[PDB]
C-alpha cells in the first residue's frame, strides 16, 4: 500500500528537472504521476528540490494550515516549484493544464514518526 508520505512525493516531488521544462510540462506530469486518472485534478504543484531539503521544512517555519489545523510548515527557504492548473478547455480525460514556474516558499502539512510532509499547503 502507498503510505501518505509516498504519495506526497509522488504527487509533489520532481527533483529530476530544475524548473517548469516545457508548457507542456504539466500535461505530461498530471499524467504521468496518476493525477488524471479518474478526473482532472483541479490544480497541483511540483516541487523540484531535492527530497531531502522538502522533508526538512517539516522542522522550518510552523504556520496554521489552510484547513486550521497546526501542523503546516514553512520553507525559510524559496524553493523552485512548478504550479499546474487546468485550463477552461480541458475535457477528462484529455486533461490540460497551463505550467507556470516559479521560486516561492512552500508550505507543506507533516505527520507521522518519522516528522514527513503528506500534503502540499500552499506557497507563498
Ligand atoms: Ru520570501
Amino acid at each position: 500500500k502507498e503510505t501518505a508520505a509516498a504519495k506526497f512525493e509522488r504527487q509533489h516531488m520532481d527533483s529530476s528537472t530544475s524548473a517548469a521544462s516545457s508548457s507542456n510540462y504539466c500535461n505530461q506530469m498530471m499524467k504521468s504521476r496518476n493525477l488524471t486518472k479518474d478526473r482532472c485534478k483541479p490544480v497541483n504543484t511540483f516541487v523540484h528540490e531535492s527530497l531531502a531539503d522538502v522533508q526538512a521544512v517539516c522542522s522550518q517555519k510552523n504556520v496554521a494550515c489552510k484547513n486550521g489545523q497546526t501542523n503546516c510548515y514553512q520553507s525559510y527557504s524559496t524553493m523552485s516549484i512548478t504550479d499546474c492548473r487546468e485550463t477552461g478547455s480541458s475535457k477528462y480525460p484529455n486533461c490540460a493544464y497551463k505550467t507556470t514556474q516559479a521560486n516561492k516558499h512552500i508550505i507543506v502539512a507533516c505527520e507521522g514518526n518519522p516528522y514527513v510532509p503528506v500534503h502540499f499547503d500552499a506557497s507563498v
